């Protein structure tokens, strides 16, 4: 987002919100299975 | 935001933003000094 500043931050960032994104799936896969 | 679920995670990327606002902050003051 903010060009090349704050790599360290925007990477940390990164890395939780796929985590969260990921979690939802894996409960939307159990509640609608297929 | 999404309840209580993902304390963790959520508690991780406010870390983060509030490190990136604090520093676009002193960026600022250095810009537009007073
Ligand atoms: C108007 C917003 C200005 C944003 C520029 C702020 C620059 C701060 C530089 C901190 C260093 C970040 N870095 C390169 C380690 O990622
Ligand atoms: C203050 C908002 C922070 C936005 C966080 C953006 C996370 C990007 C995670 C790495 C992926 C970015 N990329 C390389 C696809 O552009
Ligand atoms: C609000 C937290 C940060 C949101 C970051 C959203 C990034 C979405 C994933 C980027 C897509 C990269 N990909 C794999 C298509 O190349
Ligand atoms: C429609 C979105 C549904 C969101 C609910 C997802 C529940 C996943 C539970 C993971 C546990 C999270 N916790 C409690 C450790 O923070
Ligand atoms: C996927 C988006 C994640 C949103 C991150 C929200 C960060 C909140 C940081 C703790 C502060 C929240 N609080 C307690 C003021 O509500
Ligand atoms: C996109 C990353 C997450 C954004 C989190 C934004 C939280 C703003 C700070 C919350 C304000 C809490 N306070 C100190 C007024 O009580």
């Amino acid at each position: 987002l903010l060009g090349d500043f704050f790599r360290k931050s925007k990477e940390k960032i990164g890395k939780e919100f796929k985590r969260i994104v990921q979690r939802i799936k894996d409960f939307l896969r159990n509640l609608v299975p297929r």
